[PDB]
């Protein structure tokens, strides 16, 4: 028999962000006595096929693992998808090897059933993959069936269908079975919550972590997986669990400790929310503050910590132990002011909202006391959205004077959010809802509700491809921001409309600090055609931390950086 397991990493996008996944995969397969080698193509994107050539004429692994992160840019005026590189990807695999093909990710996540038919691959896995990983590798290896692993997703003849998971939710005393799309379950046993993730760099066929922070890339640090809450906007319940794994405290900051130690100190959280499941989070900085406060050696003294957090809860404790801990920056998702939007959108289970404007306010103070940086999002286009709406959420985020305020436009739809769903109930499959928008659609986009689906992979996939399997990505943007529909336009003509009347409302003294959606002949839209002069100053002079930090003084780093390479 064979324990060797191969990793890959598709991801092709610059600038690079390390597929973490690798990490918290390899960790809990070595430790349950597998080989395993990771082939990363992010650094190979001109040459991938040859890199993936040596590696199957040389190694034969018994199990071929491929993390799929993003599925699309998730702008919705782009339509941009990944998936369809990231099948060609395997569809070479599956030209060099006979092993099975298993695919996981967050972007995989949200669609797992469509894209195990659409790559055409043997097994998928919804949400955390380290526990499912070990056990579907040990089947492999000792020549078992499969058909035993909870939560295992198996391309069948007749399509993609799931094992239960073993681990039922209870209600009443009696268990709740299985959803055939595995859709929002807590998915805590998936999580491991014990170990420390090895974060290797210059180790061969490991992830190199270090070669992505010399790239721009920070350091990632997981501290709890999955989303408690159920925003209508939002696929991460779904995707990665509706209740929180919460790691062990002294294990993230052995992780956060080792990272340090090989001098990547910028380090970017990758929970859902900071500050959701609050407790965990404040025990977590303070176990941070007390391993700094109890030896001066210790590399968490240069820590430089990143979050992204809600409104609330955000009180002056937390500021305080964010300030003692090493935080250097805040990302809030505010997303917008106006109760009349909020409402049904930014939502408990229970469907209340959970914050006010006050609570941003008090982050943006907070942090500002305390020399901690802000950057301030919001959304526009969600149901209800008017120009006036836009207008007043402008105006009174841009009075916060954060650090960055960055406005998005559009919302790409998901088929396990409340507004994929929703959106797909008024389609009835009979007819097109308002607000669907796709810029390939060949006429109305006529969505189906799930239990009109004949399978899962069928009520995933009409998000991302029509009936004839032509990319068709699904967005919703509010019907108030567009004009009369009398008039005729070209898909992509109509969200340049919307994008330039966004740009409309900031007041030019103001750009030095905002982020704004950009389409092609807009200032600083950045193509996959020419470099960014930013990025590569930033990179040149050795910058650090995370990009949105040097925005402000984007055109003197870039001045510097030019005067830097003459001296
Ligand atoms: C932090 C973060 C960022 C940071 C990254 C910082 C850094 N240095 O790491 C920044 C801001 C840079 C960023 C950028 C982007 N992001 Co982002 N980001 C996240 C966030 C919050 C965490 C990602 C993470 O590291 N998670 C922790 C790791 C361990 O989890 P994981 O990758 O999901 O891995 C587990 C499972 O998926 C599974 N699994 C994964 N791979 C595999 C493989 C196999 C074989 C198996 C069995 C299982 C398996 O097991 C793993 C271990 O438990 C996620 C949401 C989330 N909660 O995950 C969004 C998210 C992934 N990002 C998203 C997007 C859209 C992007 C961008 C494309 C935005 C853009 N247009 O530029 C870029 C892409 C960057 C790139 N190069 O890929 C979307 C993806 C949606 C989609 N449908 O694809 C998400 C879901 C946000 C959202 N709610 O929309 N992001
Ligand atoms: S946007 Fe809402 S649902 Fe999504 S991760 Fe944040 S709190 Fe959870």
């Amino acid at each position: 028999m064979s324990r060797l397991v191969l990793l890959v990493n598709p991801n092709k996008v610059h600038p690079p962000i390390a597929p973490y996944a690798l990490d918290v995969l390899t960790t809990a397969l070595e430790d349950e006595g597998f080989e395993v080698e990771v082939l990363d193509l992010t650094f190979r994107r001109d040459d991938w096929k040859t890199c993936l050539h040596e590696y199957f004429a040389e190694r034969s692994p018994m199990l071929v693992g491929v993390t799929v992160r993003n599925t699309d840019t998730v702008y919705a005026f782009e339509q941009r998808p990944f998936v369809g590189e990231h099948r060609e990807i395997i569809t070479e695999i599956r030209r060099l090897t006979d092993a099975p093909v298993v695919g996981g990710g967050i972007g995989f996540s949200t669609m797992p059933f469509a894209l195990v038919e659409y790559f055409g691959i043997e097994y998928g896995v919804k949400g955390p993959g380290e526990k499912i990983l070990c056990e579907l590798a040990t089947a492999i290896s000792e020549g078992r069936d499969t058909a035993g692993i909870p939560g295992l997703i198996r391309n069948t003849e007749r399509g993609a269908v799931r094992v239960p998971p073993a681990v039922l939710t209870v209600r009443h005393g009696k268990t709740q079975p299985a959803e055939p799309t595995g859709q929002f379950e807590p998915r805590v046993w998936q999580v491991d919550q014990l170990s420390v993730y090895r974060r290797r760099s210059g180790v061969p066929r490991k992830v190199d972590n270090l070669e992505y922070y010399r790239r721009g890339g920070l350091g990632s640090i997981l501290t709890k997986n999955g989303c408690a809450y159920r925003c209508s906007h939002c696929v991460e319940p779904d995707a990665k669990g509706t209740r929180y794994g919460q790691r062990e405290l002294a294990s993230v900051v052995d992780e956060m400790e080792s990272l340090a130690a090989q001098g990547i100190l910028d380090q970017h959280t990758t929970d859902s929310e900071f500050n959701l499941s609050i407790a965990h989070a404040k025990n977590l900085l303070r176990e941070i503050v007390r391993r700094r406060h109890a030896d001066p050696d210790n590399p968490l003294n240069r820590l430089r910590l990143w979050v992204y957090c809600q409104p609330s809860p955000f009180d002056e404790e937390f500021a305080d132990l964010l300030a003692a801990a090493g935080c250097r920056g805040v990302n809030v998702g505010s997303d917008h002011i106006r109760p009349e939007l909020l409402s049904g959108w930014k939502v408990t289970e229970k469907g209340g909202t959970y914050y006010t404007f006050e609570d941003t306010e008090r982050l943006v103070r907070l942090c500002r006391e305390r020399g901690i940086l802000t950057m301030v999002e919001a959304l526009f286009g969600m149901p209800g959205e008017t120009p006036e709406t836009v207008r007043a959420c402008v105006d009174a985020f841009m009075a916060l004077d954060a650090t960055v305020t960055g406005f998005s436009l559009g919302l790409r739809l998901f088929p396990y959010t409340p507004m994929g769903i929703e959106i797909a109930e008024q389609c009835a499959g009979v007819r097109t809802a308002p607000g669907l928008q796709s810029n390939t659609a060949d006429g109305p986009i006529v969505l189906k509700p799930l239990r009109m689906c004949a399978s899962p992979a069928e009520y995933e996939r009409q998000f991302m491809f029509d009936e004839h399997g032509n990319f068709r990505l699904v967005c919703y943007f509010s019907p108030g921001l567009l004009p009369d529909p009398a008039r005729a336009a070209d898909p992509e003509e109509r969200w340049h409309g919307a994008v330039a009347d966004l740009w409309a409302l900031i007041d030019p003294a103001d750009h030095h600090r905002v982020m704004l959606p950009t389409v092609e002949g807009m200032s600083e839209h950045d193509n996959n055609y020419a470099d960014n002069p930013f990025l590569t100053s930033l990179g040149g002079l050795g910058y650090t931390g995370a990009f949105w930090s040097h925005w402000r003084g984007r055109e003197e780093i870039m001045r510097k950086a030019r005067e830097a390479a003459a001296q």
